[PDB]
């Protein structure tokens, strides 16, 4: 779990 990880979790839970 990285960087895109956080761009698609920035949008999908918050985290």
């Amino acid at each position: 779990c990285r960087a895109l990880i956080k761009r698609i979790q920035a949008m999908i839970p918050k985290g």
